[PDB]
């Protein structure tokens, strides 16, 4: 009956326990590095510029987690519906080659270049939807979602076509802001461990924290760097979409240049930007062939 | 009771003050940085600019507020007449033996200065003995240490506590509408000329070049008067009446060196010159002499 309330409500868990260390974060390392470490020292220069670059790196990591957690995903438009005519005939329907006409049919009015293994229309029987290229359906979300990667639990939402690039900027700053603070905190994490009781505590954590979640997140982002270049989501670089012509990994590839802008978009100056500039409209995606 | 009144009217001052530092945050971030410099097409600029005017803007805003909430000092309990000596000064009717009941106690306390007349200063208000460099403010309704003059613009009295933070305040003011001025300007030039003509920036843009400009060539004036009485060991109203000491008026009694006078304001630690935090030294209720007697 309530189920939903706390099933909602532990699916932030992840997003306040990153919350909590990306807060616990600042206060180290301005209050603790900065100004006690720091400005303990008697260099206002060195206090000033790591304050001034610090602020820079945390308002873009902490802009892009936040688009990437309430961009909402974008469903499949009206059009990719069953009309409350056609979804009768389909659910009252008992043969399967009859129920593969039934979505035939209003497929070809629709921009699908794509089938199943089976070489069967791309079918949600849930959403009661015919698939677009390259959706799927998130039992998270319990929705379709256009061209899902996957649903990261990090940010308590589903990674699509709206969220990608938001959520490659979050990968790109987070290694940013955890290489900045590994790099800083190192020529005084080697003072620390050759003594201040509270900053030591926090600036000993400081380093290897951000350490830790650099070498850890640093693989992830190699990994969608490839994924970008060769137009391919997650879920496809598991399962190669199948076409008219066969399974192709390559279906969607514009080339290396093109497939970044089809995320990134051509206005050079929002690619590093957390705001919308991704082409297309998730429903329908150019070919290579 | 007008003191209610003045307490709510005088904050006039600041939360005008207050909108139009709030009102150049939108103009330069949103108008200038956003619309404009950013439909130019290169963000270089553009974060450059957006870095640095956050810079300038912590340090105003930190200077300011630190300069209206700072309280002002007042005489330690020491300099007040306690309830026995208010008796017998209350209860005299010549003038002289009244000076020598505040003779007796000024002699009790580090005071080195007394009026143009010779006579120990004396507040009939708070009913005590003046420090040095102290005087009675009736907009504060109190006595104020090392008094230099009540600023209406932050609905408080600059004095031995504000200074520095006012101070501070008059410089990151100045460095603030600089960086306006020096980045506006080119911009400035093209809404005039008409290479851009939004109609919602041009408003902005035009109207943030005017006020950074005008709000620069009046305090830079002030600034330099108040990076003299530093020098000097000053405060406005002793450069206009020099202090009476034993050995009569003195312009420089309290100077101690220009290196030394402006330690005695921003202290000897550099770290703690340029930040809106308390570095003076001494304690307001007396400082060192130049000649003899601290
Ligand atoms: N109620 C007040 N309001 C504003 N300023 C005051 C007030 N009382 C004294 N002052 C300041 O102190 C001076 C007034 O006379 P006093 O030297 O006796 O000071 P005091 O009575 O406050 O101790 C004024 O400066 P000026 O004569 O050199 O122009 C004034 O700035
Ligand atoms: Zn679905
Ligand atoms: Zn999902
Ligand atoms: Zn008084
Ligand atoms: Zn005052």
């Amino acid at each position: 009956t309530l189920w939903r309330c706390c099933q909602r409500v532990v699916g932030w868990v992840p997003v306040l326990f990153i919350t909590f260390v990306v807060v616990w974060s600042y206060y180290a390392y301005v209050v603790e590095l900065c100004v006690f470490t720091i400005f303990g020292n008697e260099e206002n220069g060195k206090t000033v510029v790591y304050l001034v670059a610090f602020h820079l790196f945390f308002v873009m990591f902490v802009w892009s987690y936040w688009m990437t957690i309430f961009t909402s995903p974008a469903s499949p438009s009206k059009e990719f519906y069953l009309s409350n005519s056609e979804k009768e005939r389909y659910e009252k329907e008992f043969s399967q080659e009859r129920q593969q006409e039934i979505l035939r049919r209003a497929a070809r009015a629709l921009p699908i270049y794509t089938t199943s293994a089976s070489k069967t229309i791309r079918y949600c029987e849930k959403c009661q939807l015919i698939k677009p290229d390259r959706a799927h359906h998130c039992s998270a979300c319990d929705s379709c979602i256009l061209k899902m990667d996957h649903h990261c639990p990090w940010v308590n939402n589903c990674v699509g076509f709206s969220n990608y690039k938001f959520f490659l900027l979050f990968l790109l700053y987070s290694l940013l802001y955890c290489l900045f603070v590994a790099a800083t905190v190192l020529e005084y994490f080697i003072k620390f461990w050759t003594t201040d009781t509270r900053a030591k505590f926090h600036v000993l954590f400081l380093f290897f924290v951000s350490a830790m979640f650099f070498i850890s997140v640093l693989s992830l982002f190699s990994y969608h760097c490839w994924l970008v270049g060769k137009n391919r989501t997650t879920i496809e670089s598991f399962r190669a979409p199948t076409f008219s012509y066969g399974p192709d990994g390559n279906g969607f590839s514009l080339g290396c240049s093109k497939n970044w802008r089809q995320v990134f978009g051509d206005e050079k100056k929002y690619w590093l930007l957390p705001i919308f500039s991704s082409l297309g409209d998730g429903c329908s995606f150019p070919t290579r062939l």
